[PDB]
């Protein structure tokens, strides 16, 4: 929804009356079919004058702080991924603390590409005053977690060590053995675990072909704390969508409960996409194993 | 001095035999003049197999960690500006770990722009195991007095007032009488002082035309902590450089001796460079009027 009164071609979306949606605002070569960042500036002057913070949530792109009259706050979020709870805490902190500031402040949210990061800080603004990717729909379900709970705050910090990883319903996906997948950790943009099933030595494959699992016991596992990212590649020619990967995960290890996570076929960051509902059944999923240390 | 040894075409400066200098690893459309990411990751896969690190110091622009294997660390140096100290603390702590780590591990130091950046962070590297603009260069001189005097850390953390700005020979620069500077206070990203000559509202002007001065009484100054940017604005036609501005400074209010802080022409962003020596005489300069709160 295009905002194309008073003469202005932008792409924002006026989401609530005090917070605004847009896109990129870009300069040089490419205001052609993306935002213009003059345009939007003057957009945004001539309606609230001294009166909104610029949220740049793009981990690959900036402008410069001088053209929003240096308000501008950027938030490390990578395109089609969550951001860390501290760095969710910290955008509501700072939300709450402009609105305080008088009651006419509005905020400017914004990535460079879909409304995948921008819709998912501008929801989890949305619940915390009252998205493309499952990931960010459960760290909206981790904020509102925290919110109505954990009041605000980081919940009871839980480092937990993964043992293992359960793959449901995986026949149809891969070569047909389940030794093709290709873990990835990442904790804090840091590589902490991978493992290749095919070679068969960072971890062991034990496929039971009674209940369609082909569990791999993952030895030596990280002892995991905050937000993990669990990606699987393969090298079959599975389906790879967003971030090219056949799926990742994005979860926080605080809010694992009893020591197993299960992932639908519906969670599963990639598979969730109508369009692949053909390699992953109904009833695919990935089951985490917990360690407590 | 490109690198096109192996067949390879990249912009790279091997700096040390454990340090590399090179510019911003492209992807898209822009691989036909800058360096392909692809080319350079292939050119240190198989020059250092996972015994290097890629630091990026671009506030503007970023890629993806997945490159490089997960071993990236972003330093947020904004174009023609100077890093905080506690990031160059950061940095340097990163780059000593890194190397006590193997004795084969190399860093790899980029910026979108010019070597100014990576030279200035680079040549911290080389003081700390032993530059485009002049700020770069008096935040290598604070590194160098940091390591040396108050070792490796932060020197005794000093809050003042600026409580007024000299300017030196005036005669020939503005209008005249010096009431077109327009001040930006920039600490943090934050404009936390800004004030117009001309207005005469935020500051006053005494133009003391005894001595070419035109000190500025910067009445109820910011009190300003850690760095320090000031930059000066002007309506009078004055030959902007880097950054769009007549001249900046980049300066750590922790280094002030006796509460005073004068800047020659040679070190006063812009006017430093040859071909506006013309408007800006040899005694151009700026006093920093310190106070203690």
């Amino acid at each position: 929804r295009r905002y194309q009164k008073d003469g202005f071609d932008l792409d924002l979306t006026y989401v609530t009356e005090r917070v605004i949606a847009m896109s990129f605002p870009s300069s040089g070569k490419q205001a052609l079919y993306r935002n213009p960042i003059r345009e939007v500036v003057r957009f945004l002057d001539t309606k609230h004058m001294d009166h909104y913070k610029v949220f740049n949530l793009c981990s690959e792109k900036g402008y410069d702080p001088k053209f929003f009259h240096y308000r501008v706050e950027r938030v490390m979020i990578d395109d089609h991924n969550v951001p860390s709870l501290d760095d969710m805490l910290r955008y509501t902190a700072c939300v709450r603390d402009w609105m305080a500031a008088d009651s006419r402040n509005v905020i400017a949210i914004h990535s460079k590409g879909g409304k995948g990061r921008t819709g998912t800080m501008v929801c989890t603004w949305l619940i915390d005053s009252d998205v493309e990717t499952p990931s960010q729909s459960r760290y909206v379900g981790y904020y509102e977690i925290m919110k109505n709970q954990y009041n605000r705050q980081l919940p009871p910090r839980k480092s937990l060590k993964i043992k293992s990883i359960r793959i449901h319903s995986i026949a149809g996906v891969g070569k047909g053995n389940g030794s093709d997948l290709k873990l990835k950790i990442i904790v804090k943009h840091e590589l902490v675990f991978q493992c290749v099933c095919a070679k068969q030595h960072n971890c062991t494959v034990f496929p039971d072909t009674g209940s369609n699992a082909v569990v791999i016991s993952l030895q030596d596992g990280p002892i995991v704390t905050g937000d993990v990212k669990v990606m699987f590649e393969s090298s079959a020619g599975l389906p790879k969508g967003y971030e090219d990967c056949p799926f990742y995960f994005w979860f926080n290890t605080s809010f694992v409960e009893n020591y197993r996570l299960f992932l639908s076929r519906e969670e599963l960051d990639n598979p969730h996409k109508p369009k692949t509902w053909d390699i992953y059944k109904e009833d695919f999923g990935v089951t985490l194993s917990f360690t407590e240390p």
